[PDB]
DNA sequence: ATCGTGG
DNA sequence: CACGAT
DNA sequence: ATCGTGG
DNA sequence: CCACGAT
């Protein structure tokens, strides 16, 4: 069966947290994050908490004996007043003393406060927020296993890749297409995957109308392969798939068209292969249903049109996924042994999640830019610090939006 | 799992042809016809033909062995011009003779001869039509073998039938609906069946239009209820269940309320148990697709919407949509009626008696399809009008096979 | 904002 | 807004 | 109209 | 609509 590829060399099956954490304790994850400083700062309000005391001690002993990150000290910063000024305040002290990362306790579920600050910080140093209401003992453990696995990803850190056969499946995969934040209002993204889920790039566009859509989702997707294919120069791409998703503008055949031109001006360029074999897929979360044996189920609807039969992480709840291919330049020969290997490799990225331990059994294609969309459209709604990606590598190559 | 009972006591699997057929040679069907002339007549224009010879044996051979019909004589009937009058006149001079059914062979395919030919035979006598020209080509043996299943059925007899659990299930089910047989015309229909897979009783409306559905959808109901009730005084209807389908109007809202009052009145006139338990049902059957087992695999789509995986390198899926858009159940036993209506479904796919190879469609569905497509061709060339309300045996027998 | 999922 | 996850 | 299916 | 397949 499929497993996940950690330290040194090990592998562990799939859906099964407590053996992934017993085989990082074991062998380290699959990348130790490269730290510049060996310093994070802990940033909070409650100076004789408990609970903070219990969390700052399972952040440092797991750090050192999960994630193999040896001799880290955790410095604290307190601050007085639970608002913006006075936090910034801190959060600007840590980062003038040299800090790899900055791990912050806010009071409560305070959405402007957090948004604000949260845009700050992404456009500064990789973060990790925390709330100093919903800490309790009882789920203590978990609470700092998960938070540890997105915050060691943020550092750049790889927590594990999927274990795929590599004469399989794409070169690249691009997640793609545009997100609304409103009824007019939206932004495109373009984010490059390897096929063992590890993401290698990524760019937004400016928040722009409708109107402007086709325009910004070429210019997002040049961008980001500029970028991938400037830092793996001789990364060849030979085989491309593009998984379309978001809800966007409805523009499905001038969109697929300017896809294709992109791609052409791609070739063109020599971005990838002038003789790339390539697919356009739209995928689309389905409506839910029970089964009252799907675990990687391949549902053919017409020439083009599958379904994925995604487990939910009496009744077996089934989240199913739909996948059409919009575009390819495959030949009838090649066509349905391609259909299998794209099916099969939507299904392995649906495995890939560095949210925390559970997977989230939705491809990372997807789930990824949804979570950039929620940051994008809520800093916006609040007012904070516009996340500005190109020219800075930090945001292009780490999963800050995790 | 599910097995066909058949004859002398005995059951074999589903989804087994060369069992079904093993196990009718050795124990018989599950009820042989009871003939009134032991006597067929074979009708065609190929006197002294060999290839009309080894048919006739293969027919008398299996009708012997695997039917154990004894004893039956088989006559034949030479018409010289292959059109109406001259057909039509063998017909009859067999039907003077006494027989108990007509195997016609036609020399080729003429739709309007073919479907003025059979609306006469279905208004006279079981009837089996073949094709002259197909039969040269085809394998006689695989030929004959499904012919007989449907003859035999039309006469009377009774290949086999589901084994079912006797305290599960419906005891009647009645499936019912209309089917459009161009934009504007439509009939209804109302056939009565057992939890094992048999007919009971059909009726059908006249064509009609669209406009007058509803009227004519109460009316053929209350006459199947009617006629069924009327040979079964005895039968207790304490758990009923309608399946709905056909290709009719859009008229959900009201067609469920005139559903419900239906039933609601034949609970009055001690058609069915002052108590009785019912379910009215929408079924569908939706696009098909193709696994890249879900034998009897169910599944839901939200509390009044089921799919059921109806099976017919990748798997061909022909998925049935079940609605359950009325009911008289208690929440308390909701979900166990659920179960039990849905694994009915199931059961009742796989009653076909067309031919060996079960057609995996709810005969409550598939049926009304198969009559649907005589009535529309019959009116559209010209045939003898198809009623079976005044006719015990159109409303007793598959005459639609 | 540890997450997710079923209300 | 509840609660469970290894 | 053996009946089904699939291209 | 033509053509293989089925026990
Ligand atoms: C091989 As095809 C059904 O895409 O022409
Ligand atoms: C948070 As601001 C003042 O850069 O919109
Ligand atoms: C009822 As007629 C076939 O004689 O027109
Ligand atoms: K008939
Ligand atoms: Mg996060
Ligand atoms: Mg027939």
């Amino acid at each position: 069966g499929l497993t996940y590829r950690i330290g040194n060399g090990a592998s562990v099956p799939i859906s099964n947290t407590g053996e992934l954490i017993k085989g990082l304790r074991n062998y380290g994850p699959y990348e130790v994050p490269s730290l510049k400083y060996n310093q994070i700062a802990l940033i909070h309000n409650n100076q004789f908490s408990s609970l903070i005391n219990q969390l700052k001690s399972q952040i440092s002993s797991k750090i050192d004996e999960v994630w193999h990150i040896h001799n880290i000290n955790i410095s604290e910063f307190i601050y007085d007043s639970p608002h913006f000024d006075s936090i910034k305040s801190q959060v600007d002290n840590a980062i003038d003393t040299g800090v790899d990362g900055i791990m912050l306790v806010l009071p409560e579920y305070n959405t402007p406060l957090y948004y604000k600050l949260k845009s700050y910080l992404i456009n500064s140093i990789p973060s990790q927020f925390m709330r100093y209401d919903i800490l309790s003992n009882r789920n203590l453990t978990f609470y700092v296993d998960n938070l540890l696995v997105q915050f060691v990803s943020k550092l750049g850190g790889k927590p594990w890749i999927l274990n795929v056969d590599p004469e399989k499946g794409s070169d690249i995969i691009i997640g793609t297409g545009a997100t609304r934040i409103d009824n007019v209002n939206l932004f495109c993204f373009a984010m490059v995957f390897k096929k063992d889920g590890t993401m290698l790039w990524n760019e937004i566009s400016p928040i722009v109308t409708s109107s402007e859509y086709l325009t910004y989702l070429k210019s997002t997707i040049k961008k980001v392969v500029y970028g991938f294919k400037k830092s793996n120069p001789d990364w060849d791409v030979e085989k491309l798939t593009l998984h379309v998703s978001g809800k966007r503008p409805k523009m499905k055949d001038g969109e697929t068209k300017i896809l294709k031109e992109t791609v052409e001006e791609l070739k063109k360029q020599e971005m990838v292969s002038r003789d790339v074999k390539y697919a356009i897929l739209h995928l689309n979360e389905t409506h839910p249903f029970w089964v009252m044996p799907y675990e990687g189920t391949k549902v053919k609807l017409s020439s083009k049109r599958y379904l994925l039969t995604l487990l939910q992480p009496m009744v077996t709840p089934i989240k199913p996924l739909s996948v059409e291919i919009v575009s390819d330049n495959w030949t009838s020969e090649e066509y349905y042994h391609n259909v299998h290997e794209i099916l099969d490799e939507i299904y392995y990225l649906s495995k890939m999640n560095w949210r925390g331990f559970r997977s989230r059994n939705l491809p990372v294609t997807v789930n990824y830019p949804k979570l950039v969309a929620g940051i994008i459209a809520n800093v916006n709604r609040y007012g904070g610090y516009p996340i500005n990606p190109e020219g800075n590598r930090s945001l292009q190559t780490n999963p800050w939006f995790l």
